């Protein structure tokens, strides 16, 4: 028969969610429960009731007795493994509980930027066996698989956690069970209001200002001076992120952003233009639709942003 | 009965304290104490007193007369454990003095910049044991757990070190002991005064020297340089600190600042505009109220986040 | 006889291509069967029908029997192999699957960024015979060599994959097989079209309408920011690039960008130069003939690099 | 008796000096020659004269005789000794000399900063018994302690090696030997002059020479600009220090550059503010006073910076 | 006899050239051949020719039958060698070929920047014996050692490749052998001319146009834009290089050009001044001279860096 091999993992502390290369390093913890009858043995009294055994050991004393065993491979693995603790008790009933305490980076394909920075994620850390369901089976521990109470990270709050088990055909011809630990989370927004929103809204807000300043120089200037604003701006923003494929809503909205400054540039050069003709008359009156209009302008973008990706 | 283990640990030197990913990495020292009544043996004289091991025989020979053994395992390790010595002592009385010189990365939760940099913090290191409390306990040793003389580091200066053991229930259903070192510390606060506040005090001062030039566009011109500034200054704040999400002291110092200077651009452009519907008088009699209004704006500021913050 | 081996290599997941030192981090599975007759053993009902060994003892037990086993040694390694599982079958035909889930870096000596970014790549791993084809020879497994269903990249496509087998003459005077698992990739172009082209487009547009605005001083000094501007974005792209010993396609337009800027700040240089002389008709016929040629100037430009480079 | 144990360490290539993070990397070799009676044999003509051994199986051999070994342990060591070479040779006479040629990084606890930075630095490697003195004692091999003929570095110099030893009681209660390779080191001015101070005396005399413009904006315009680099160049030497708690010279310098810019962009608006008043006469007569204290006043800082900090 | 030892390296990939630290790092094949006569065993037809060995399991036979083996000690190791591949064919005469195939980096004393970046380089690998040339010495192997078909690198050529033995006394009393493979290599000039030179010669032309523009505040303004410009330079080619202690060629033509531009600034702020006195004969008849010799003065710089340099 398949014999039947209990899972339990958990996250205790995620050290770090490196979105530039779509990875994410944990410390976690993996218990494996396993009966096998043929490690049983005859203990007399005074003998320890369960022995403890290290993993070298282990492996030799079961190629020693010619035992299979379960090959657990990560699937979303990446760079090295580190293991920290590797500790087998083996029981009389013929139990081995094998803990492997460990902290490694995990990749996650599912980073969906079509919501930056709102967008929620989607992590995962796979446990696939290397040997196929004919031989083993995994199953799932009752009351120890999860997170944990302390996570220590402050940019990222996990909102449901769910554990299963799935099969799968890479390996081998047969089916494979895998053990998977999937969390959801979330991006706190405090950062992003602080110190990227309100500094745009502070120059658009003063680029707007400059609009009504007459003698149509200093306009230009200010519009100079902000497009170098927005272009840091753009700087800071293309670092934060990776090289991404589809355009993100952020980005939309500093392209857009850029557009827009671009065009008051080029509006105040053709009023100073058309007042070299002096025809005056038509500056002044475009002046008062161009202010009416900007800031309205902003609010059909804001609007059409809201629309589009939501 | 659960036989009693003696711990202690010293922190040597901290290599380092990296607030980005919230963790601190230190050279430390680790000596075990353990009583086994099975592992004495009978000498003669001429021979060796205490025998002398490493930890690769020990844990075999322990395998070989199949004898449980204590599992330390760092609740709070982050990165790869880097073991540099370990030996251990074998007496005839049966007693083991186990010794790891090593250095490793740990984390602390406990980072609360809501008195940044003002704020004291709170670092610890925990030695858990993967058995739990029903077979073995964990004593502390008299005069050798703490600190040493010279740590090596400059930014940060240790104000308290305690000790001490608490009881866990997270690897196993049964209770288990932890050994807590845990220190808190300060910050030198020459950096900050040096290199920040001072720049930003003759920033501002200019700013504010500016209101009185007359002529109000090289006004708004150095405005423009001094929100440039501010920028700058945010900018490098910004690496400084990690993806902090609630509001922390520096950073809403920088946004009201950002938000004043706004204010100033905004002003002395109204004003301009004023100047334009010619009504010098209006100009003439706001501009007295805003040169004192301002400095006047920046202490009511140091008042509220005093008591704010406090 | 040679014994033939059969060869299968699984690139799972691409963790980064880092252009900037020519060479790519992938997450790879490697298979190997062979059939060698001396391992046969003989088992009886009740015993495993298939082995499973670890990596040291098997090597241990070849090293007992004295037998020979192939050499996959990677030609175009990386830094360090990073072994994660090697698990070995044993079969009572006598064949042994090897199974080597690493990751690891590879470099890619065909880099050819004569057309970048629009450049397709060409990557490659290699999977070389320490021992000659006189002993082994390498084949290929029918349908597990290849890529996998979800790579974890966003900024690169994978457009066609290959296998195939060659002979090489390095490591001994004899001939020996290298397996070889190439691929060709793209790049997505929607990154420098988002935050690169069209930035360009808009200075360069401004900087065209700075042409017409009369009392040539504003022309210079919106000239020189655009100086500023581009020798910006020289930097930006010169990080992104490694250290190129022939033009490319991004760089040359930069260079020629650079050159028809500055050719703008002398030309209103030396309008203004005339100006001085007082011969203003000299000016007014000039400056119809530099704003019609100016971006006539960029289209001439646009065709003789798409003409020169394709 | 306490068995003499000779030591000699030698620092062939210095690889690295982060003053950031306070450490220095090395490459170093370790000799350590050790008389013990029991380890000598009985040999035969034909037979090697002096066995070679390797240190996994020298250990598991003096784990079988049972004899006690030296344990060197490194008290500055910080991050993972990298091994590179352990061979010992055994002699006829009971004598092994013991190599290990290794890289590692040492911790400095001795960088004073008070002179930065023509400061001259102490940089120390310690050679620590974990056994006590009552066991083993460590001498001084004649000529082979020191450094090397080629360090390959060229930021600094060494000026002086010591050897000694001394007597530590940190990891047991008894007395312990420590062997200290001490070497003071200095550091090259010619990069400072080259690419720091030169550009602060050239914009420094750009601003004196900006005082005498006349018509008080320009001078304005130049203060600012001058503000602004002083403010980079205050970022890079920022970069180019640790996080130091006491004012350095270099730091002081640079905070008294900036607070004299500022004083010049307060005093320039207070001319132009009397101007504004009309009294023109005053603003002349300050003038000459003003441009013939301010290198007098450059000059008294520096001699108060001579005199204060020597 | 002192037994003779054959010795091939071969440079595969040059994976980097960082100068910045004074490193290049090499994935590296080493081939020992090694006739040791007492190694002979006796075989029988169906039994293979030549065994094969993996390190440890040759190192632990070799203490068995107690055979000293030659002790290859990378001289220029720097950090840790990354062992890939390590076996060894034992044939029946006698005869151990020893594979060693790596990846490490090698540090490099021979920088001469005295003719950056046009200066030739000379990098080298050094493989010296641990015991002395009294026991064993080091041939070269025929036509194996040198580099290969592709080296993978764009920024660097190799001109020249030789190997050769020789002697040293520094590990022990007597002569040791040491093999070095020994290599030229140049720099690609294509970047340099491409992103520095051209802009530099963009820059300090319009430096000089701006010469003759009248009215003597543009041309202060413009003269402080590219101050700004050429400290920027610096920056980039301070972060390019290493903390060199003698004065580079780069950073003279830096220095230099940043001497001439404060004389520039210098310049037309004294003709301000005179034409503050209204001498405008004077300025007049300076200007003339001033923009004939500045142009005269870059050639006559140019000339006496070719003369003092070569």
């Amino acid at each position: 028969e398949p014999s039947d091999v209990f899972i339990g993992l958990k996250i205790d502390q995620i050290t770090g969610i490196n979105q530039k290369e779509e990875n994410f390093s944990v410390v976690g913890s993996l218990r494996i429960d396993w009966r096998q009858p043929l490690l049983a043995f005859e203990h007399a009294p005074g003998e320890p009731k369960h022995r403890t055994y290290t993993l070298a050991t282990f492996l030799k004393l079961l190629e020693e007795k010619q035992i299979r065993w379960p090959a657990f491979t990560y699937h979303n693995q990446q760079g090295r493994m580190d293991f920290q603790n590797r500790l087998i008790s083996l029981s009389e009933d013929g139990t081995v509980m094998y803990l492997e305490r460990f902290t490694s980076t995990f990749q996650a394909p599912a980073f969906d930027f079509r919501l930056f920075p709102f967008d929620n994620q989607l992590f995962f850390i796979h446990v696939d066996s290397i040997f196929p369901q004919h031989l083993f089976r995994f199953q799932e521990m009752q009351g120890f698989s999860g997170l944990g109470d302390q996570l220590g990270e402050e940019e990222w709050i996990v909102t449901e956690v769910n554990t299963h088990l799935t099969t799968h055909n890479e390996f081998t011809k047969g089916d494979a069970s895998r053990f998977v630990l999937e969390f959801h989370a979330e991006r706190h927004l405090n950062y992003y209001l602080m110190r990227i929103l309100i500094p745009v809204l502070l120059i658009i807000t003063v680029s707007w200002f400059t609009f009504f300043l007459q003698d149509y120089t200093k306009r230009i200037d200010l519009a100079g001076g902000n497009l170098l604003l927005f272009i840091a701006f753009n700087f800071t923003i293309s670092s934060d992120l990776p090289r991404l494929g589809y355009i993100t809503l952020m980005d939309a909205f500093l392209v857009g952003t850029f557009i827009i400054t671009a065009l008051v540039v080029l509006g105040n050069v053709w009023l100073r233009r058309l007042e070299n003709h002096g025809k005056q008359a038509l500056a002044r009156k475009l002046d008062i639709y161009a202010i009416t209009s900007y800031p309205l302008a902003y609010l059909l973008g804001a609007l059409t942003l809201w629309l589009l990706f939501f």
